[PDB]
């Protein structure tokens, strides 16, 4: 970690820093070349080291595969692994020959590498550049002059290969390949390393980082979150944590904005005691091998100095073998480490995101329960999901459902531009407009369509479903996707009685659509036999009552429709858990249920089946789903609102907790077990006197939303139950305890 010492200048009016006339300044500074002593006799380190020295052998030749994958590359092996470890060995040593062999042993190689195209070879080709910059800077005084001019015209072939083009103005920003390793690590890496002789590199480089990448990421950055699924958390999450570490290894402090530190936290609270991690975004699914973020807990781990995070990287502390020598450099082995055990059962993400993460312990029996309005959209690996819930407790039971790859191919498939990055694959709204276009023609990067189908679902942003290249022509384009209106949970911090989210999601949708708003009400019901519900309530209003509106819940297997009654169950891989959704608006005399799936119809989008099944032997345990529970009004009207009471428990559990609708003048509400819980009948604050009646035995907690911030009255049956509370302006909420009777509420 240490204190900024370079120079800072503006280019065209944004603040860079300026890389010290010293060497080493790669990856570390002299001021740490003394301490490699100490790191070689670490032990846990010397693991790695020990690693590093193996990969120096070769690839036996027939085991090369022929089609040079970047995990051909990434799985690094001889000479580059090689010059790395003599070039380190020259910090270790300074000795004159130690740094002549790198040199002499990389130069050659570096000036004639040729690269067969194949899937992300840019992520070879840069790794490549790393090994040079790596031998360049780290032996700098022992290099001759025209070898620094062949290092640097090799730097510039190589450079002409990478994707993002040199100079960098390719692809995206915030998103997309040039969001990873090829400008975060690898040209920055270059860039650093030959600028006494070509600054340009560097000029270009981190001129885009810093312009372009870092604004854009310290935006969302305050509110602990990501936005490309929880797969590509991974790779993503990674390269902004190799931009951290290089620039303040460099001696440019730390440029992003501090809360990075807490961005890997979603990770964690999406663990399922299964090994697997909550879905979301562009994933597929596995239960062979638990999922880890092993990258990303190290460095931004290490870095922060975080016992969370650092317990998270110690589940696998594997790193791949091309940043086998990072571990080594960056790595804290003095570093504690804690089970999350002990962390609040709740975790709010704010703007641009508006996520609540909810859950009722961190053991077996764990619900966990994720809430999403999505202020804005980034696209590339994030779905048009806003509204979206999504439930797992011994097994996954309200699913984000499909998967990334299988039958149908992969990011390009016709079943990702149909149905899984779409809103149909979701627990959301639909609206159905017969007329609506969405236009695709942007979107992946093979087998192009102008069109994609109509799923009733959100707009596909940007300009043909493309990512904007940065912040700027993200926030100038149509890119706004909803409005946080209101969160909270409480009344205790650590172990919250409710978890409260609601946004406004109306940008989301078309024209078709002129008022979409969703609130969420999670209840932690501190007890065995039934853990935990959640109610959701929505108000949707049409431009035209004929357009049919959809909600939606998803399932693994089929589930039983009774009444107002959807019963939910995990029966395979060992899960067990059930969800029953009682269907309180549109009431009976008003609602249609029904369930559509099984074969031939799991990716069922009005008229059409995106088929998607597993490659052999993986996702066995089918979390890309095969059925889904549709409601809709029978009768045809431009404004309805849907009340749904979800609860959860095990399959085997018999009686469940009895929902009663509460219907008062201003109010609609839920009671079930000792809890109450309301909302404006309109979906709008109430700034009016309102009241409603409750009936049942013992104490009951009470949360009232949609409230006027500011003092409200309580009665309960004429009589003052409590002169004055507060509704406080984040959650618009009363919360008190109260027994039966009939209740009014002045402000
Ligand atoms: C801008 C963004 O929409 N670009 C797309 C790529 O993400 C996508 O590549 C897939 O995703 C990734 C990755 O992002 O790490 C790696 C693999 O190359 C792909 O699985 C490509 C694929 O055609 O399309 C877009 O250019
Ligand atoms: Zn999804």
């Amino acid at each position: 970690q240490t204190k900024a010492d370079v120079v800072w200048k503006d280019v065209d009016g944004v603040s860079m820093p300026i890389p010290p006339k010293t060497h080493p300044r790669l990856y570390l500074r002299e001021q740490q070349v003394p301490d490699l002593k100490n790191r070689m006799n670490d032990p846990k380190l010397k693991k790695v080291w020990a690693d590093m020295i193996k990969m120096q052998e070769d690839w036996k030749p027939a085991d090369i595969p022929e089609v040079k994958d970047f995990r051909f590359y990434f799985n690094q092996k001889g000479l580059t692994v090689r010059v790395e470890l003599m070039a380190l060995n020259y910090l270790m040593t300074k000795d004159p020959k130690v740094g002549r062999e790198a040199i002499t042993s990389i130069i050659d190689t570096l000036e004639t590498a040729t690269f067969k195209p194949a899937g992300d070879i840019s992520r070879g080709i840069g790794l490549f550049m790393v090994t040079g910059a790596i031998v360049y800077d780290w032996c700098y005084d022992q290099l001759k002059p025209e070898e620094k001019t062949r290092f640097v015209k090799a730097f510039v072939r190589l450079a002409k290969m990478l994707e993002c083009g040199y100079p960098p103005v390719k692809d995206k920003s915030i998103v997309g390949h040039a969001s990873e390793w090829m400008i975060m690590r690898d040209l920055l890496s270059v860039g650093i390393a030959i600028y006494d002789e070509f600054p340009e590199m560097y000029n270009l480089a981190a001129g885009r980082f810093f312009k372009e990448h870092l604004v854009a990421r310290n935006w969302f950055y305050p509110s602990h979150n990501y936005h490309q699924g929880m797969s590509y958390l991974n790779v993503r999450f990674t390269n902004d944590l190799f931009a951290l570490w290089i620039l303040d290894r460099m001696g440019a402090g730390n440029v992003f904005n501090p809360g990075q530190q807490f961005i890997l936290y979603d990770a964690i609270y999406k663990r399922r005691p299964d090994g697997q991690i909550l879905a979301g975004g562009d994933v597929d699914y596995s239960r062979k091998k638990p999922k880890y973020y092993t990258m990303p807990a190290l460095l931004a781990g290490s870095y922060y100095k975080d016992e969370y995070l650092n317990y998270e990287f110690l589940k696998d502390p594997n790193v791949e073998p091309h940043c086998k020598l990072f571990e080594f450099l960056w790595r804290d082995t003095q570093l504690g480490s804690r089970k999350p055990d002990d962390l609040p059962l709740s975790r709010y993400s704010g703007s641009p995101f508006g996520w609540m993460i909810a859950r009722t312990g961190w053991g077996p029996e764990s619900v966990i329960a994720e809430m999403k309005v999505n202020e804005y959209s980034f696209l590339n690996h994030q779905h048009q999901d806003a509204g979206a819930f999504q439930i797992y407790y011994k097994g996954p039971l309200a699913i984000d459902a499909g998967s990334y790859t299988g039958s149908s191919g992969g990011y390009n498939s016709p079943h990702n531009k149909n149905f899984f990055k779409r809103t149909i694959a979701h627990n959301s709204l639909l609206i159905y407009d017969p007329k609506e276009t969405f236009s695709s023609s942007g979107y992946g990067g093979s087998d192009h369509t102008d069109f994609a189908a109509n799923d009733g679902g959100q707009r596909l942003p940007g300009k043909g479903w493309i990512a904007p290249r940065d912040l700027k022509e993200m926030l100038a384009g149509d890119f706004r996707t909803g409005k946080i209106l209101a969160q909270g949970f409480g009344p205790d911090n650590q172990t919250p009685d409710y978890t409260y989210l609601k946004g406004d999601i109306t940008a989301a949708y078309s024209a078709k659509v002129k008022e979409v708003k969703r609130s969420f009400l999670f209840l932690n019901l501190k007890d065995a036999k039934v853990p935990a519900a959640m109610i959701v309530f929505d108000k949707v209003v049409a431009s035209n009552p004929d357009f049919k509106k959809f909600w939606l819940l998803h399932s693994i297997e089929q589930p039983e429709i009774k009444g107002n009654q959807i019963t939910i169950k995990r029966t395979k891989n060992g899960d067990s858990g059930m969800l029953v959704n009682t269907a309180l608006l549109p009431d009976a005399a008003n609602s249609n249920i029904t369930s559509i799936g099984g074969k031939g119809k799991d990716f069922w989008v009005f008229g059409t089946n995106y088929t998607n099944d597993p490659k052999p032997g993986t996702d066995e345990a089918l979390e890309r789903g095969e059925w889904r529970v549709e409601i809709t009004p029978k009768k045809a009207a431009a404004e309805d609102y849907y009340l749904n009471v979800i609860q959860i428990a095990d399959n085997t559990q018999q009686k469940l907790h009895e929902v009663k609708r509460i219907d008062g003048d201003k109010v609609v509400g839920v009671q079930l077990a000792d809890r109450i819980v309301t909302f404006s009948k309109t979906s709008e604050t109430v700034d009016r006197p309102f009241g409603f009646s409750v009936v049942g035995k013992g104490t009951f907690k009470f949360v009232m939303t949609d409230l006027l911030p500011g003092t409200w009255q309580v009665l309960k049956d004429g009589k003052i139950l409590y002169p004055a509370l507060s509704a406080k302006g984040d959650d618009g909420a009363l919360y008190f305890e109260g027994t039966e009777g009939t209740y009014r509420f002045l402000r």
